[PDB]
This record gives structure tokens, sequence and C-alpha cells, in this order.
């Protein structure tokens, strides 16, 4: 049941590192799960719901990471609270990168895919955007731009620079560099006049 | 001849003002030119390749407006000349919106736009990181992050930030405020310690 339903999730994740969905049958994803192409139909509606499902479980790890992060405080100057939570998603996505490229590609494809990261891209910003003003109240961070289109440009930046330095694009940050950089941008601007 | 081709590619810009890619035919290309399908072939390979000229024509547009400001500097301070050169990218790509969002979207499927973009951007890039280095050289920027790898994040950012603004996407900066973000982003990090 979950056991058959976790068996398709995995091969498509093992699938998806060595080619695109595009690449990938139905009938590999029964294969590789030990099931039937009908009894595959029972479980998911396509492949395409497949990746869905994926995505959807990385995105929510990612999320639960940064709540569990926003409830205990690391007793740490303000650099490190930030490379902290950046590196909640470097670790979250970047262990997921096969998830993680297929995923994005479908956002052009896919309303369920584009709706699911909006939402968590919102909830993302929102959460940003309260620690600056929460930084700005107590006097550590200057009232300069509006923090929640700071904390929007930041974020894409995040999302665009973390994506090409996991696909290795061209141009990209080496993946050993992407975490001290996008660091040092979000402190400068954040706390920066 | 020109004429013709020039017609092909005004019809492709603005049908795609309403409608994707895929949504447009030849025969939708031809009608608004004014010619036969046979005859488009004749100026164009596929509906694709019109993408690619249009999208080919908006870069190096921009790319000429950076060579221009690089060869005659405004006089004013480092904030305002950030601003003017991330300005002629929001003009330029803000004034061709719905070959912006095509050629975007072109990049995962063609692999002639994918180089296309990668190319200039590692020119945008390498530039930027020149612009910085000459900062640091003349003692107005310090020597924080490698200056090609901190060019890299904040170009990133810039694509991925302004398609998003112009697209009207959820989430965005709002168009209006965007210019504004960006360039406090860049000013900061490139000056702050
Ligand atoms: C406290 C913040 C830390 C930094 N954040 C962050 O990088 N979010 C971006 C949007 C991202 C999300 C998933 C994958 C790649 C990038 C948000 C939360
Ligand atoms: C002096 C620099 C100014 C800022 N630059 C810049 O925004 N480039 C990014 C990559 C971009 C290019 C096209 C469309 C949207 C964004 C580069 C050059």
């Amino acid at each position: 049941g979950d056991d058959r339903e976790l068996a398709i999730l995995a091969t498509a994740e093992n699938l998806l590192e060595d080619r695109p969905l595009a690449d990938i049958s139905v009938d590999d994803l029964a294969k590789g799960a030990g099931i039937s192409r009908p009894t595959f139909y029972f479980y998911f509606p396509s492949k395409e719901a497949v990746l869905l499902t994926l995505l959807d479980r990385v995105v929510n790890q990612a999320d639960m990471a940064l709540q569990t992060l926003a409830e205990n405080p690391a007793d740490t100057d303000r650099e490190n609270m930030w490379r902290t939570g950046i590196n909640v998603f470097f670790e979250t996505f970047g262990s997921h990168k096969a998830v993680t490229r297929a995923g994005q590609a479908a956002r052009a494809t896919s309303v369920e895919v584009a709706e699911l990261w909006s939402t968590f891209m919102q909830k993302w910003i929102a959460y940003t955007a309260a620690v600056i003003d929460a930084e700005r109240d107590r006097g550590a961070a200057p009232r300069t731009l509006p923090a929640h289109e700071l904390a929007t440009a930041l974020n894409l930046m995040n999302e665009r620079t973390l994506f090409a330095s996991f696909a290795g694009e061209q141009p990209s940050v080496p993946e050993a560099r992407v975490l001290d950089t996008l660091v040092h941008i979000w402190v400068t601007s954040i706390y920066g006049e």
C-alpha cells in the first residue's frame, strides 16, 4: 500500500538522476516499483503526479526544518543566524538535486507545481520579512528598503542561485562557495546603510 | 526581403503578447506577415527560430546599450552608476516583456536559446566583476567575496527578480519598486563590510 507508493516515489527519484521526466515512462516507474502499469494508476494518476508528490515532500521537509530553527534559536551572531537558515535550503534541496531540477522545470507546464512553489515562496518571504522587521524593531538593522520587497529579492536570488549551482549551469557560483556568497549578500543588504 | 523578415518578427512579437509560442502557428505568423506558409519557410526554418532571432535582437540591444554606458561614464556617485547600468536591463527587457517571457521559457527546450542566454550572462558577469575589481583597486570597495562569485549571484538575482516582476509572478517585487530594490542590494553588497 504505502509501500508500493513509496517504491514508486523512490524509483521516480532514482530515475530522475539519469534522465528527465519526459524520458521516463509509467511502465518504467511500474517496472522499477515491482508492479504492473494498472496497479501504478491506482496509486497515481500520472508520472506528473509522482513528481508533484516528490516535490511536495522536499518542500515540506525544508519548511519543517526552518520551523524547527525558528522555534529553537542557535546562540550566535546575526551572520551565523542567517547562514543557519539559508543552510536549511542548501542542504535539503542539495540532497534532492534531481527532484529539484525536474520540479523547477515542471513549473512551466504544471499549474499545481507552480502553485505549490508559489505558496511556499510566499511563506518563506513572509518569514524573512518578519525577521528583518524584528531586527529593525530591536535596532540591530536600519530602516532602508520595505522589508517585504527586500525579502522578496533575496529569496528570489537564493532560488535562482542555489538552483544554478546544483544544476552546474554556466554561469553559476561553485556549490562549495554558494552558501558564503548568499550569506554575505543577505547580511550586507539587511544590516547595511 | 528584409521587409518580409521584419514583418514576420513584428507579427511574432505582437502575437506573443496574447498567447505563448506553442499556441502560435507558422500559418499564424505567415498570415500576420502577409505571406504564404512556404514563403515563411524561406525566411525561417521554424517558429522557434523566429523567437531565437527576437531574443537575439533584445539581448544585443541591451548589450549595446551597456557598451555605450561603459564608454561614456555618467558624472555621479557610485549608487547612481550602478542604477544607470541596472536600468539598461530594466528598460530594454521591460520594453519587450512578451519576448522576454517566451525566451526565458524556451531556455528549457532550445539549446540555442540556452547558449545565447548563457553567453551574454557570462559577458555581463565578467563586466560586473571588472567594475567591482576597479572599485576595489581604487579603494572605494572592500575586498570581501571573490568579485566574480559576487557578480554571478547579483546578476542571477537580477535575472530572476526582473523576470518575476515583468511577468507579474507571485511572489514578485512590484515593477515600480524593482529598480530601487536591486540597486540597494548591489550597493550594500559591493561596498559593505
Ligand atoms: C530564513 C530564510 C533563509 C533563506 N530562504 C531561502 O533561501 N529561500 C529560497 C526562496 C529558496 C527556497 C528553496 C530552495 C532554494 C531557495 C528562506 C528562509
Ligand atoms: C553593470 C551590470 C548591471 C546589471 N546587470 C544585470 O542586471 N544583468 C542581469 C543578468 C539581467 C540581464 C538581462 C535581463 C535581466 C537581468 C548586468 C550589468
